[PDB]
């Protein structure tokens, strides 16, 4: 009792004006703690949980066996209502929780904590003490002694596993989004308003792109959001690849991505996600940035959204088939295409306009309005009727960045980056080479010598398509062997420079792994292709010896010194093809790292979407062909990468 | 037959009741306490739950085949647990020491017999680390002795994690819970062989080739240190640990380019009040690269631990008389002058303590030389052991050296170690040449060395207004040695950062002379006129460029480029450890090895001395500093000893 040393006697003052109401949820017996709690002189009486109205400086403890039942929902609303802290415990188990002092208006409720273990759980006598001591310290927090000399378990879950003796803590959010304790649409209000961008000049950009901070900065600001408990990212086995080679490293992280309902695929497949690799020691922070932007893509219901059909909104909505764009033969050959195709280039079901579905709004910027988009095609998991499926969404154009105008960058540099993949790789163009020598980089020079020795020769080709961003495409194949196992990575910028650096670094991500490659298991749809990537017979793969190869001076700087001027120009950029970029902002308040993501409808995807016109057009355009191509003389194979 | 309360915390063991109750007939714990702690409230506790456990009178050695044996304790440096520990080694009894009292409980390891670390090993590593300055206890000693007796009963399921050789912290103030993994020293008086060093240092030293695998960055090191940090991790601890970490990662994390690490262990065991506590303290064991992004600084603390004399290290006790040839005489390393001992005092007077005279070497007195290997001649040499190990007790009327940082290194192999510790020699030897002679260098053009990262920083720099540049000061060992001087424009005070870096590959010895300068750098608020850096203060406010004309590079002379330096540097370590043996040897210089490695630790330690090789600090005995100069012609004679710079090297 005066471990706590704030005083011998004058402390049991507090002890005579606090009282502790303990409780059980479902089944627990509430005497011992009561007893415990006498022990140590706290005043502690049984409580069951009808009583609204409590005396001033009183503890509702709550004993639990899972932090999910459903009676808990009814005492998180009891103690918001009378503004009243209580204590949620779990003592069962080889796991105790000592769960978080849920105080209204400071801390997160209830619905917070529940919220956030629902969407993380889609995959003896010392507790008693554990609880008294956490309680005792609770009481001096209060009455006597000041904030800094008193931790307590304020908005804070202490997990202690006795079979291993090792205690962890996951810090409680408080959701300004949340049904109970906050605005339960602050999102409806946040999207209807016009957006805004606001300047902020770069500081210092002399490594890992254009970012005003430091991404190990992030990652140590939101390291209260990495918890299996309390977190939206489960950390676990954070490193993957060996430390050993520092020219590129790589981490791992888990997360959701697909949310198929078959239980027994998700229970061995589907479970933790990916994202992983990158040059600079930011891989950890690009897989966490990753896992974020997926997180924060997932639907909940509090997303936006208005119920009609096309004919009401007339011009203010973007038709589906805009922006999935798929081909008449594709849909009216749906069936089999579909049985034949794997789950990444799965052909949806015909958007019919007769319908009525739900319109997410979005930012137009070269218009500077509201349109609408369908929320299918914006959130992860949507309900969508078995027989309406029009359409699935993905990660095209969701990024991640600090400020919102980062992440718009990122994500019209990933829209651009897969439309000139597109466009050659579909239409099996020829394209000139790139010398890295010119690029005035030793560390292009290097990785290509060691994947020389490595029996793997890399290349570089150029395929910048009508928007002049410098893109590239880094293929490697290894020598003399009867699986060539091309491997493929695509970077797009402003900057070339680090534009091939993204190229190299997606390219080797995947080159440390052979010798021991995990194959099928994750590599399904990789594993034919390696079957048949042969250069010979995929021609385009090499670079057209004919034209001079592409050096750095040959390609203009167009990167600004604030990120508000690279999404101007952006915008002209789109504007003077004839697009339109529109942004929907995924930032969740409740993490405050913000993830837009970018769609702009005649942009294609990568997979089979044959309905877009410009991988028809735009090799036209630059001359690359005389004639368009027919889509049956198109490349059959999906981009395995 | 026990009460359901007792089964239900079995329960959480994974086991069932009649597999555990069998155990409990056929173990005995025997609890005792060392400093009349109450022993009752443990041997109840452990009753209720079946476990039959007797009160022990602290003598008995008679023991059950099955059985364990409890201490509580205050401290962990109780004197009488000493004895203890002859009863469990000599009985090969397993013990478990509990601290169940204070704010901060320490549950203590099973001390197992020839597979754990006795007391002692924890109890030499606690007396280092501490040179500065209850019912939850009884339930989780209860689950802990639980857990063993399960875990020696049966073992039907191999996740055990009992406490066996491994110390659990727990602080019931803001409930933290940390693990020390205790470290059985092969060394240790009692359970080890307290004469291992002895044998190891008289056997004559081999070096075994080994090809380096990967040599990405940082320069021709086995492995990067984050390899080296996750392999020895178990000595991060500041229980039964040799580096305490803790700050970790210190320097901004807004640089990206380069990066700093700073912990703090105990280097030197002093006694003087203005040494004890207000200067000791937030001793950085620094360590920078250019690398990663939080940098290790942990190779610096591990050499400074090694360094630190115990009492185990090998020593003869005798004269440089009977000893002969064989020994070499103390004033061949520290190579102070005549002139710089007859004015002893009053150069002691004024300057710092780095700089310090010691007292003249008397031959008739007898002094403890440890044994070193000459690889030159490839025969064993004897070093006066206050010259090779910190901390070592000499008599104040014989203070005749004091033991410093110079030639010492660490490595994952002998080899690497002993390259580092000869180009950190022969840097020192190349700086201090330069410096004292006032000499002027040629530059070294930074774009002919084909590396982006030294321009971007030379434009950065001059961004932050401080020009850069770099003077190479190759000495005749033709070791490529490379001084980087850094200063602020259009200030009083120019505040001259200088870097030193020394490599066979010039590439790499720019590199670690950039890094040295960017280490220091981007500190300006870092003000130390009388903390730390007193003399570092004092020359930043008295010395520019124009007073001191040594440090800007001699503009008659062309710069050297990257193509002017030959190539020396080989695939494996082996070779290189012999060509810098034979650049010795042709230089007419001995080269020494003395292996300062643990065994416990693993690591490896060496500390490479040279004798006529001078440091930084006011060492005017060596001739070479006269000598090479007007070897190589940079100077037409050799340069009187009054003539030369009055001030010391600040870094
Ligand atoms: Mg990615
Ligand atoms: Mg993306
Ligand atoms: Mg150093
Ligand atoms: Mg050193
Ligand atoms: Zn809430
Ligand atoms: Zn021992």
């Amino acid at each position: 009792w005066g471990l706590l040393k704030v005083e011998p006697q004058v402390a049991y003052q507090c002890l005579q004006q606090t009282q502790v109401y303990v409780s059980s949820v479902v089944n627990l017996p509430t005497q011992p703690l009561i007893t415990a709690l006498e022990e140590v002189g706290i005043k502690a009486i049984n409580w069951d949980g009808e009583l609204q109205e409590f005396p001033p400086h009183s503890l509702l403890v709550v004993l639990t066996d899972d932090y999910l039942q459903p009676q808990l929902n009814k005492i998180n609303q009891i103690a918001l209502k009378a503004n009243q802290p209580w204590l949620l415990i779990k003592p069962v188990g080889t796991i105790l929780w000592l769960g978080p002092i849920f105080q209204p208006q400071i801390t997160g409720c209830w619905e917070c904590l529940a919220q956030r273990l629902r969407v993380n759980r889609e995959v003896l006598q010392t507790a008693l003490h554990l609880a008294t001591t956490e309680i005792a310290k609770w009481i001096v927090k209060q009455g006597v002694e000041d904030t800094t000399p008193f931790p307590t378990l304020e908005g804070k879950v202490i997990t202690f596993d006795q079979r291993n003796l090792d205690l962890q803590t996951h810090i409680l959010s408080l959701r300004p989004q949340c049904p109970s304790c906050g605005n339960p649409n602050l999102l409806t209000e946040r999207a209807f308003q016009p957006l805004v961008l606001s300047s902020r000049k770069k500081q210092f950009t002399s490594d890992g792109g254009h970012r005003a901070f430091s991404p190990d900065q992030t990652v140590n600001r939101y390291q209260h959001l990495i918890s299996p408990i309390t977190g939206v990212v489960t950390s676990l086995v954070r490193a993957s690849d060996p430390n050993d080679s520092l020219n590129h490293t790589y981490n791992a992280v888990h997360s959701f991505v697909i949310a198929s309902n078959i239980g027994r695929m998700r229970r061995y497949l589907k479970h933790k996600s990916s994202g992983k690799g990158k040059t600079d020691s930011q891989s950890k922070a690009s897989g966490f940035c990753e896992a974020i932007e997926r997180y924060s893509g997932v639907y909940q219901g509090d997303e936006p959204r208005i119920s009609a059909t096309l004919a009401e909104l007339g011009e203010k909505a973007i038709h589906p088939a805009r922006c999935s764009l798929f081909s008449s033969e594709q849909y009216e050959y749906r069936e089999e295409f579909n049985r034949r195709g794997g789950v990444f280039d799965w052909i949806p079901q015909p958007f019919d306009e007769t319908k009525v579905i739900e319109w997410t709004p979005v930012w137009s910027l070269t218009e500077q309005t509201h349109k609408y988009i369908p929320t299918a095609y914006c959130y992860y998991g949507y309900p969508l009727p078995e027989d309406h499926e029009f359409c699935r969404a993905n990660s095209n154009g969701d990024a991640t960045g600090n400020t919102l105008e980062e992440a718009i960058i990122q994500g019209f540099f990933e829209i651009v980056e897969r439309d000139s993949v597109a466009i050659w790789w579909y239409n099996r163009l020829k394209r000139p080479a790139v010398d890295l020598a010119s690029f005035n980089e030793p560390y292009l020079l290097e990785v290509q010598d060691l994947y020389r020795s490595n029996n793997r020769d890399l290349w570089v080709i150029d395929i910048t398509a009508d928007l002049d961003i410098p893109t590239f495409v880094a293929v490697s194949y290894l020598k003399d062997n009867k699986h060539q196992t091309i491997l493929l990575g695509f970077g797009t910028h402003f900057d070339p420079k680090i534009a091939i650096l993204r190229a190299v670094t997606e390219v080797n991500q995947i080159a440390f792994t052979c010798d021991g490659v995990e194959v099928t298991k994750e590599f399904v749809e990789m594993r034919e292709w390696f079957k048949k990537a042969t250069i010979e017979n995929q021609p385009y793969l090499v670079p057209d010896s004919t034209v001079p190869a592409k050096v750095y001076q040959d390609y203009q700087q167009r990167w600004s010194d604030d990120i508000y001027e690279d999404v101007m120009t952006c915008v002209e950029i789109s504007k003077n093809a004839g697009l339109e970029t529109l942004v929907l902002d995924k930032t969740r308040p409740d993490i405050g790292l913000n993830v837009a993501k970018v769609i702009v409808p005649e942009m294609p995807h990568y997979w089979l979407r044959m309905g877009a016109k410009r991988i028809y057009d735009v090799p036209v355009k630059m001359g690359w062909l005389s004639t368009p191509l027919t889509e049956e003389q198109m490349n059959p194979i999906s981009v395995p990468i």
